[PDB]
DNA sequence: TATTGGGACGAAGTGCGAACGCTT
DNA sequence: AAGCGTTCGCACTTCGTCCCAATA
């Protein structure tokens, strides 16, 4: 059956889609705001404004498809507004395609320059073009004027700020809000602009001063192209092929008419068969890895493209017949020549990857396909989830003014904030990334982002139009007959030499949760996968997690000092789920299993907290900050010697052998240790001290007390000594000083002198892996585990049974 | 020995700084140092009395900080009769404490038409501040004197986790504050930050600060005396059951520092005194009590599940024990008491040392004037929280403090605007210092010391340098570690009584009733709930209804994986507390799941057909009525999902923890066992057969039938609205009679029994009632910090094009 | 059969003269 | 606008772990 509600929850998807894409604005926009104009362009090359004529408004904002002519038409109006030589100009760009581009491309204008690296001048500039990321050095030198003001790809310039690359945010965003003010004329132009920018450029310069223009129209290559979406992988064609020949009789009884749809793998034999020239894009590495292993065996002359393959140019992609690729187009540049007869497209809505936005501008970079074909499928295993764009947010979006909530839905505790800037376009991101959970509502957007091209989008069997229920039975089908084949891409998964193993790891979901919580942002899966490798080990989780635990408690410094929070803090960090990678290179889930009596561990860890304090530890730095000699570790454990002396005696023999810090394993290495320690009173303080020092970090956290080079204590080289630090150098060892005030003099001084500091110095250095935890240092945009922190660094222990 | 040196000295003179700094022992020095304008009076001799109301020095707004027992109340009243002039002139007064609402109303005879909270005319008015939020809408919008009895404790009780309004009442106190000509306010801890907002609303040549010195003898000239030893070792031996007293021992040799708590509480209590002991935890006072009960038959309890006596009932008894219950009851005036005895242990659930200290003055006078404390450091034994570097901090900074121990800065929460920000800082530093022994005890030492009382600590005479805080310090620490296994071998052993006092005493409970309950519950409900918990079907069905319930605040859980995950890890992994059948609290763990998809996807489930209802823990189980009609359009919208996961849960290849664990799933799979195949059997009957097992074993819910006459209201004795004129017309017929919404009900009396059918709620059972739910009110723990951020955080690409 | 002592190479620092930024 | 306070390119080497080949 139907069941009822899928008419109204099509028809609110589908609405939805379109609304946040800005298919409607050539009803909306004359409708709530009848001052402004409004132009339809159905036919030919986009067009701007007369560029001189004092009729045309100053604020004029442009929703334009991809391939329609607009870098044409705004080379045309940009060679007039510049009324004058004196005239001074500014262009900003998300993308990096047109800094390259554009300051190369104009010819009808003159001192236009790209980015700034070394022409840093004191203020000439002008003519300037800018990728939005790197504004923040170039801010200054711009005097805050100029004449004209230019947006393109403007709902990603206003996008590229919600990404965790920006950096210094606020103080460009200030800045942004000071060119926007229409001191210049303003272009802003996107292939999907929307309602919610029109109406902000009113709330900077009034429904009198802006206009609108929608186009219609895109090039051959696009509004000739016949996209269809396929019924079924067709993984019972693969494991005929990529595998060795099956048995000479009894083939599979399923299917047999076909299942009445076309497959994937299927239309794809018959291309490469028939000698065409093809390209595939694949939102995941795991199955690109797979088409190659399958396209070899009709046409040798593969290549194959992915974020972790090296530099290859656009160029060369004329030689090849089959060409693989993932989203790391979207920073390349378009293939302008015409040779793939096709396209072919994987696309796997998934929590992690790409947005349904940064497929379609993949998509777009092959410009003409000869036959005008391809072929989408949407892999729905992984993402069959209730839908996000309910009619519960339609009836709500369309009785207020279009204005979206911020939110999941209407509401209250929140971060600080940009300008109106940042937080009135956090909708678009926020619903960017829910809707990849469903994959209607996915579908529904990519198939918004293909109708707003011209591209003549079709299912399959229905040749021309849908009713609700003709597309609520189509996915009925590809939750299922996806799911169902799942298990194939398991099977076929690559063992080989050829294995992306640090690329297949990360795609993961397990993985990606992990990575969220305990490191920092921006590792390399290279040196995740060298993590992960250790961790599976007993000894290896033993040593992470206590490592992991000592930073938490750096950062959360009452976690030292109330058992309540360091309870919280150990159930977060030292229990649950973590990935590992086990000897045959498979990749398993490991459970740490809890403790009931966490005292014997918070007592070694507030010992040790004060330890790793009073040496500058930060583990991202690579260890400890700062050198000691041997007494300056005696002097370190003297306070409370008999103690660690108690401490690290418990834990070699404790009562119960208790969840994963006191297992079995973990207790012997330490009670094995004390064998090899001289016996108390047996040897000097300064040697006994040492021997108790490097027993509780090494076998605990597993960090080495080497030995170092440095002529001079504390963290400075002798590259570095200044007026300041030369001094506590004077003062202990009472060198003679009185010298003269030019800091030559007083380096030449210590480079006598240096034999003073001569004798044995120590410094903490952590173990090659751990080098990678978010330490207190490593600053980034907050999470849910950075809130956590930040709620029990704040909020008090309000007293329980109580007088009201 | 021990080494001291001069490390540690840094450690006491920033705790005993920092102590003085938060209670505002050092007005009329700071004065004089920052704000010089402002003017100051000291009052070293009788009671203390405000300036002159009807001078021409009558100056603006006036701040006291006199000692308790010092004429606070009497020196308003004669402030009071100078500032009222004709009865036209307009007034209020404030207080935090309800023993000023009963009292001032009452006491004053100097003036007419006073009266006390209220249950336009309105002067003369007398509130508690925790009635302000109804009071404050219906009062006039100035007043030309204001009163703020015990301010810190009136913008005090504003901190309180059952507060109303807040957002509001903050706005409210600022009007009052900013345009109000003259005020008075009067908490015997005012300070410095109060000092400095007074004078940045309304100028520091405006202010005058009256500091008082005196406070009359024996309401405030006590010798407090701390004592090192508990005495243990003379209780066990003191507590010996019948049969033989048994002999003494050598280990009792040892001088025991010349004092012990159990030594001199014997020696008073035989040598025929009359002695009330305060306990900061029920756990001890009814030890202390049976210590008693061998030497005199006239000995009382008043802990807070005991029902609560008038102070005039005591003088009748030899022993008085009691623990803070009397924060907000009348003090005890007559000189019956010889002396008391008070026990103090800080505690991170436990009340604070402010409310330690306004519960020992609560007794008045006493015949010989001493008063004996020890301080129970044994769950205290962190490092310091008054460190150097937040005295350097503050100190440097005009005296601002930072308010959190950090010391460095997002979640702005910000319930309050002005008076919530400024004064955050004081809870917050009140909470803390617990967490350390020579914290607490140097704030217990000042608000002594500050209010009067001679404070000595046993075998020191004249003076403690830093060293001799240290070694007695040390020592202390040391006793209450050993003496701590007395306590434990020792207990009450349930003489059918205070089973719920003995367990929320413990830690391990806090914790517990702060992330799943509501915190409004008694510990009488807490202990039945623990004993149930002990069961393993118990705790499985507690914490699917716990699962529940998180599946409604957040509505991204019950559609992304990655969310559901962090939901789950937290609320159903990790240890709990229960009650075992003997009588004793147990620890128990919940395992972590490898694989969650099988939970998931029942969860997704129940929580819509949960949202089809109107499902709400707390108020009942269904808000709504429905029947067999109803339970076929919950289940046949997804029907082809539903037909599995009840089935195949019972059938997994293996069980990786609780939710799917052997017990669990062989259950369920045995009560499945009786629901008929899809033939020779009506769907509706199928339908309701395959619902009370998915509700009953899982999330433990039954049905129960329909005593409502009508759908959803349907009780006949009295009317309520629109439930009669909301169904008149659902009948798709007019009646045309009338439009009044009482009298019609009669017309649904004849449809009655055409609106008839098989109709059923779900129920919570008696246990379930105190989770927190979706409809409930409270102040942010950090459970609801975290439910915020998982639902307004969107969830970023992490292998990125990088 | 008997088990370890010698060689390679990552990676963090030495020290000369110098470069950048500044205000006599 | 010459003297001058942080910071560094380059050629050199010292520490510790990996590995193996020559003994037994
Ligand atoms: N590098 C280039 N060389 C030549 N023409 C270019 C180049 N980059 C862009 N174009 C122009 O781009 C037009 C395609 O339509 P447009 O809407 O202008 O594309 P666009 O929005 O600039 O898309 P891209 O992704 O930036 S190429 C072509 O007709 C070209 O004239
Ligand atoms: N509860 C009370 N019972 C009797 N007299 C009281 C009481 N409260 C105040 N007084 C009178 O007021 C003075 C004592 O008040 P203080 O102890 O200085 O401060 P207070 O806060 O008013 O006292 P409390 O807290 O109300 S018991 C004496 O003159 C008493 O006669
Ligand atoms: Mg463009």
């Amino acid at each position: 059956p139907i069941g009822d509600d899928e008419c109204e929850q099509y028809t609110s998807s589908v609405s939805l889609a379109r609304m946040l894409y800005g298919g409607d604005l050539a009803e909306w926009v004359p409708r709530v705001h009848p001052k402004t104009t409004i132009e339809r362009q159905q036919h030919g090359p986009v067009t701007f404004p007369n560029a001189s004529a004092p009729t045309a408004r100053c604020v004029t904002v442009v929703r334009a498809p991809m391939g329609s002519g607009k870098t044409t038409a705004l080379i045309r109006w940009l060679r007039e507004a510049i009324h004058s030589p004196d005239t001074s100009v500014l262009v900003v760009s998300c993308r990096r395609s047109f800094t390259q581009t554009l300051a190369t491309r104009f010819a009808e204008s003159g001192l236009v320059d790209f980015v700034t690296y070394f022409s840093s001048t004191n203020r000439p500039f002008h003519r300037l073009i800018v990728q939005v990321e790197s504004l923040h050095r170039v801010g200054p030198n711009l005097l805050n004027n100029y004449d004209v003001l230019v947006l393109d790809e403007v709902m990603s310039t206003l996008g590229q700020l919600y990404s965790p690359t920006m950096q210094q945010l606020g103080r460009v965003d200030a800045l942004m809000l000071r060119l926007l003010r229409t001191c210049p004329r303003i272009i802003a132009m996107d292939a999907t602009a929307n309602a919610q920018l029109v109406d902000f450029l009113c709330g900077l310069r009034g429904e009198k001063n802006v206009h609108v223009v929608v186009g219609e129209y895109a090039m051959p290559g696009f509004s000739a192209r016949r996209c269809l979406f396929l019924p079924r992988l067709g993984t019972e064609l693969l494991q005929a092929a990529l595998r060795p020949p099956g048995p000479p009789s009894g083939p599979s009884p399923d299917a047999s008419p076909d299942a009445r749809g076309a497959t994937f793998f299927g239309e794809l034999e018959a291309r490469l068969g028939g000698g065409d020239n093809i390209c595939i894009f694949s939102s995941t590495v795991s199955f690109a890895e797979i088409v190659a292993r399958f396209c070899r065996q009709f046409t040798d002359r593969v290549l194959l493209l992915h974020s972790l393959t090296p530099l290859g140019d656009v160029t060369t992609w004329g030689q090849y017949r089959v060409v693989i690729y993932t989203t790391v187009v979207t920073v390349g540049l378009s293939f302008d020549p015409l040779h793939f007869d096709g396209m072919f497209a994987y696309v796997k809505p998934m929590n992690y990857g790409p947005d349904m936005v940064s497929v379609y501008q993949s998509l777009g970079r092959v410009r003409t396909l000869r036959k005008g074909e391809l072929l989408i499928y949407m892999d729905g295993s992984g993402a069959r989830s209730e839908p996000v764009f309910t009619p519960m947010l339609l009836n709500h979006v369309v009785s207020s003014c279009g204005q979206w909530p911020a939110q999941f839905s209407q509401v209250d505790t929140s971060l600080g904030r940009g300008s109106r800037i940042y937080n009135k376009f956090r909708y678009k991101h926020y619903f960017e990334r829910c809707t990849l959970a469903c994959l209607s509502d996915s579908l529904n957007i990519l198939h918004m982002l293909l109708t707003l091209n011209c591209i003549r989008v079709r299912f399959w069997g229905h040749d021309d139009t849908l009713t609700p229920k003709d597309f609520c039975l189509f996915l009925r089908g590809v939750h299922f007959d996806a799911l169902r084949a799942q298990r194939d891409l398991r099977e076929l998964r690559c063992r080989d030499p050829e294995a992306s193993l640090p690329a297949q790891a990360a795609e993961t979901e397990e993985v990606g949760l992990f990575v969220e919580k305990y490191l920092r942002s921006d590792v390399a899966p290279a040196e995740i996968v060298a993590l992960m490798r250790n961790l599976n080990s007993l000894m290896g989780r033993t040593r992470f997690i206590y490592l992991a635990l000592l930073e938490a408690c750096l950062r959360v410094p009452m976690a030292t000092r109330s058992s309540a929070i360091f309870r919280r803090i150990y159930d977060h960090y030292a229990t649950g789920v973590i990935p590992t990678i086990n000897v045959t290179g498979e990749l398993e889930l490991v459970a740490l299993p809890p403790t009931l009596n966490v005292t014997p561990v918070w007592e070694l860890l507030c010992l040790c907290s004060t330890m790793a304090a009073r040496l500058h530890w930060d583990s991202a730095a690579g260890g400890s900050g700062r050198t000691f000699g041997p007494d300056d570790v005696l002097d370190l454990l003297t306070p409370h010697y008999d103690r660690y002396m108690q401490l690290v005696f418990e834990l070699g023999h404790c009562n119960v052998t208790d969840g994963l810090l006191l297992s079995e394993e973990a207790v012997k290495r330490v009670a094995d240790a004390l064998s090899g320690c001289p016996p108390r009173g047996s040897v000097s303080e300064t040697d006994h001290a040492v021997a108790l020092f490097k027993i509780i970090w090494g076998e605990l956290f597993g960090v080495q007390m080497a030995k170092s080079t440095q002529t001079f204590p504390g963290a400075g080289r002798v590259k570095n000594l200044t007026k300041q630090t030369i001094v506590g150098l004077l003062d202990a060892h009472h060198i003679d000083h009185s010298a003269c005030r030019t800091h030559r003099q007083l380096y030449a001084l210590l480079m006598a002198h240096k034999r003073e500091f001569a004798g044995a110095r120590f410094k903490l250095r952590v173990p090659a892996w751990g080098r990678c935890l978010r330490t207190h240092s490593s600053s980034a945009n907050p999470n849910a585990d950075i809130i956590l922190e930040a709620a029990l660094s704040e909020l008090p222990t309000e007293a329980w049974p109580m007088m009201q």
